[PDB]
């Protein structure tokens, strides 16, 4: 094929779109509604408009290149078309970037600046209450910012296949939202926040917990613990112009101390706990020849998916609490026993790459004697915002260490944030538990990677067992519906709602689609975790000294008695 673009001749054999071919050859073509290899089929944004000689104006993002095409990407007609579309978007957009949470990384603002577009008449809604939905424990909608680009709908479709995010006809105009415009929590929505990640503007956000945290910090009698998820140390640096794949653990500890948190712990400790319980439970099921399979339960998105689509699997879920909740429980029980603090004055805050964690933390039964396991959950973005608001020079901070009591962790706990990490850690402990030995080779590279469905045959003590890692909610649906679950007998199955694992969580920093083309964000974020695992002395959860001390001195033997009674949570289906 011979393609003429802006007077430049190309000879190619590729069968692709104008947009992709142009961007492969460093030709600038703007785009908005195009993301995840699809656009808004109904109301195309037409920001990707180009001029094809003989045909007229076309959308580059969904138009294949053809031999003889003469394309102009920067003609006056094209620019006036694009500018017109952007102006029409501005007509329904509250253009107040000042207090906006996407001010520093908004795509729409970049487009407005680029094409110098102005609204025909500024959209200044006086009461935004009709435009805002904050009923959810995880997600919030601000339709004064919504461009109706459909990116959240497509992302929900491709990531979860639930289509919990839909186009709706409200009042006679189109909005996006949950089924029947209900609160997302009350639908089949997983609260995974992939829709947020896909959003180019501030229309979709996480349910803020920053005020809980601030009020707790400023409350004289409250002792505020903070603990960050595995993924946070591999991600937040992005929001401080430090680049991708940068380990910023120590800087985070320092920043948290400067924020005024009273205790600095780590969720990876909780991960080691979860492994302590779950590996024990797995060995128990192995020696009892059942029941099989056992599913992980640490992902609240997956838990909600099971609740809403496969309740019969609820009794197959591990009873071990997630690292977050198990850490919280221990923070309300064990921690006061080694600190002298009044448990009621303890306020436990987690930092998560996840929006669903907010819902998990606010589950009614996630408490004991009137004390919440977790009192607040802030996302990576929220923590970054809190750091910036405090004018803390994050990139220049010196490394500090976490408080040891519930802050030490192994590499096994460290790799939790990546798909297949929980599986690998769990196997590392379970083999040692079952064989009553301390094995050398602990790396299970078969369960790693971005493959949607991963399988492995592991040999434990005498026999062989089948494990599966489900990478993404849509892949859970595929795994179940295709009957892959019935092809063989599975014994242990990991499920993560977000493809790539928690490193690609709904509470993670937004990334420019261009940088998304430049960088494999999932592998790069996971690389930090695996690198931490490689260079750590202890690489098994049961080799965690602080954790071993905690079990020996307080909880006793895992998987039973005190440990089972306090550190476990069971989901029950309804009759
Ligand atoms: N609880 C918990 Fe987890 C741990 O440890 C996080 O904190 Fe994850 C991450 N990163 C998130 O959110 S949840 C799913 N299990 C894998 S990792
Ligand atoms: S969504 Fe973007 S363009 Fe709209 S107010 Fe916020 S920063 Fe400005
Ligand atoms: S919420 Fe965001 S992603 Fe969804 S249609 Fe509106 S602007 Fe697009
Ligand atoms: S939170 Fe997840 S399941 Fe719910 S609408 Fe958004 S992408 Fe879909
Ligand atoms: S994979 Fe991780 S970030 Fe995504 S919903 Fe599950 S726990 Fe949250
Ligand atoms: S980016 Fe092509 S129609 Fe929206
Ligand atoms: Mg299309
Ligand atoms: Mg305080």
């Amino acid at each position: 094929k011979t393609i003429i673009i802006n007077g430049v001749q190309f000879n190619t054999d590729e069968d692709t779109t104008i947009l992709k071919f142009a961007r492969d050859n460093n030709i600038d073509i703007s785009a908005l509604c195009f993301l995840n290899n699809c656009n808004n089929d109904i109301n195309k944004c037409e920001i990707c408009t180009v001029e094809v000689e003989g045909t007229g104006l076309v959308t580059a993002c969904d138009t294949l290149i053809e031999d003889g095409m003469i394309i102009n990407t920067n003609s006056d007609a094209v620019n006036e078309k694009i500018k017109s579309r952007i102006s029409q978007l501005l007509d329904i957009h509250e253009f107040k970037c000042g207090p906006c949470n996407r001010r520093e990384n908004c795509e729409f603002l970049k487009l407005v600046i680029k094409y110098k577009a102005r609204a025909s008449k500024p959209f200044l809604p006086k009461d935004k209450t009709e435009y805002v939905d904050e009923r959810s424990k995880s997600l919030t909608v601000d339709r004064t910012k919504c461009l109706l680009c459909g990116r959240c709908v497509n992302a929900c479709g491709k990531n979860t296949e639930t289509y919990a995010m839909k186009f709706l006809n409200k009042n006679g105009k189109t909005i996006i939202g949950a089924e029947d415009e209900k609160c997302f929590d009350d639908t089949n929505c997983l609260l995974c926040g992939q829709c947020i990640i896909a959003c180019p503007v501030a229309a979709l956000s996480e349910k803020s917990h920053m005020d809980r945290v601030k009020n707790a910090l400023n409350a004289p009698e409250k002792h505020v613990i903070v603990a960050m998820a595995p993924s946070v140390r591999a991600s937040i640096g992005e929001l401080f112009n430090m680049g991708f794949g940068v380990d910023v653990t120590g800087k985070i500890y320092t920043a948290l101390r400067q924020l005024g948190f009273d205790k600095i712990f780590d969720i990876n400790f909780g991960a080691d706990m979860t492994i302590m319980e779950e590996a024990t439970a797995l060995v128990q099921r192995i020696e009892n020849n059942g029941p099989f399979p056992m599913f992980t339960s640490c992902c609240p998105g997956w838990v909600r998916q099971a609740e809403n689509y496969y309740p019969e699997l609820l009794n197959n879920l591990s009873s071990a609490k997630s690292p977050q909740q198990i850490f919280g429980t221990a923070s309300k029980t064990y921690y006061p026993s080694i600190s002298g603090l009044d448990p009621k004055n303890v306020f436990t805050v987690t930092v998560m790459p996840c929006t669903s964690k907010k819902f998990e933390a606010d589950r009614p039964q996630m408490e004991k004697d009137g004390l919440r396991d977790i009192d607040a959950v802030i996302t990576t973005r929220e923590l970054a915002k809190m750091i910036k608001d405090a004018k803390i020079p994050f990139a220049k901070l010196e490394d500090s260490e976490a408080d040891p009591a519930m802050g030490e962790y192994s590499g096994a706990g460290a790799i939790f944030g990546a798909t297949g990490g929980v599986m690998e850690a769990a196997l590392r402990s379970a083999k040692d538990f079952a064989e009553n030995a301390e094995l050398e080779d602990i790396e299970y590279k078969q369960v790693r990677g971005l493959n949607g469905i991963k399988e492995a045959e592991v040999e434990i003590n005498n026999n062989k067992y089948n494990v599966a890692v489900i990478n993404g909610a849509s892949n859970l649906f595929k795994f179940m519906k295709s009957g892959m679950i019935n092809e063989k007998q599975y014994h242990f199955i990991e499920v993560m709602a977000c493809h790539g694992g928690c490193v690609n969580g709904g509470g993670q920093p937004h990334v420019n689609p261009k940088d998304l083309e430049k960088v494999d964000i999932k592998k790069v974020r996971a690389s930090v975790l695996y690198n931490q695992d490689e260079h750590l002395s202890k690489r098994k959860s049961h080799e965690n000294t602080a954790l071993v001390k905690m079990y020996q001195n307080y909880f006793g033997k895992p998987g039973e008695g005190r440990a089972h009674e306090i550190l476990h949570f069971k989901y029950k289906k309804s009759a």
